[PDB]
């Protein structure tokens, strides 16, 4: 594009940033991300997806996944997809913004060091993840060079972090991915 | 979008993308850079700009700046757009993708956490900054939780880092940027 960034979904994800979708559970909203990443996976994206939630009513705001490949553009992971749609979607750069619902970013998997940024300066008040730093490794992917205790750093500042939530079920959805080629797979790898 | 990811760009950052440039000198570049930092100042957005320069001729690849709150999005840091924008250009997401001329990213300040990543997954081969992180964190600007000797960490990936360059200029924009970030009323800003 000439006038701007722009970074178009797939079918299945412009689907689920519109369809009102309320997930109470934890385990319910992270099974739908995992669904997420199998649909992104069959839309030539890394197996990777992520979405952001009211904390505590579990309704949906804006799902991302990971688009790097087919969408040319490495910052396209997962996360930042899904913290900007739903900054988009709020009508605000900061999720945390008075007045408006703590918000919650849940992952398929732990962030790589820009998304943990990404973290940091979007607002959200909750980190959930289901696969492991060494998991996503053990696929060929690269979390790059995190500080120490990357955990740490988000809880102090303000950021809640769950880890290991359906972790078994994405990593089948991970080992699948890697079993079956990738693609110029996507980034942070 | 309400769907898309799409970060509009201002028209002085759309004219910096249109017309050919080539900036030899390290000094040239970087003096373009602070160019867009006022620019983008002017045009409501943060004190931040940075460009992808073809490395060995000068050729400007793309250019980007802050454009968090007109955009909408937290993740809109300089380095973000002008990397992405560059990606999008020569329609990959590798930078360094085999048969693409080696990249530069120039960048009024040194990396934030997130943009630290987004360096280093963007595929460039070299990294110049202007202002220091400390005069970035002097006007308030938060850097984030990097990783120990970050620099070094870059040049481990194979990316060269300079920093400092034309530093002075750089930090009197930031000031001045500072001295007009207020709600009362100032006929000289
Ligand atoms: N580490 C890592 N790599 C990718 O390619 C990703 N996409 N989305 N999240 C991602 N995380
Ligand atoms: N630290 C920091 N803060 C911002 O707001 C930025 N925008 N672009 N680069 C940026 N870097
Ligand atoms: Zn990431
Ligand atoms: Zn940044």
């Amino acid at each position: 594009m000439n006038d701007a960034l722009h970074i178009g979904l797939p079918p299945f994800l412009v689907q689920a940033n519109n369809e009102p979708r309320v997930l109470a559970a934890p385990e319910a909203r992270m099974g739908y991300v995992l669904e997420l990443v199998r649909a992104n996976i069959a839309a030539d994206g890394g197996p990777f997806a992520a979405a952001v939630f009211e904390r505590d009513s579990g309704l949906l705001i804006a799902a991302g996944t990971n688009r790097v490949v087919p969408g040319r553009c490495s910052a396209a992971h997962a996360e930042i997809l899904a913290l900007s749609l739903a900054q988009a979607k709020l009508d605000t750069h900061d999720l945390s913004a008075d007045g408006l619902p703590a918000c919650e970013l849940v992952t398929s998997a732990e962030p790589c060091v820009m998304c943990f940024g990404a973290v940091i300066w979007s607002g959200v008040r909750s980190l959930v993840c289901a696969a492991r730093s060494d998991d996503v490794e053990a696929i060929g992917f690269d979390e790059g060079p995190r500080p120490e205790n990357w955990m740490g750093g988000l809880e102090a500042r303000g950021i809640t972090v769950t880890t290991g939530l359906l972790r078994d079920a994405a990593c089948a959805l991970l080992r699948e991915y890697n079993a079956c080629n990738g693609v110029i797979y996507n980034a942070r790898c």
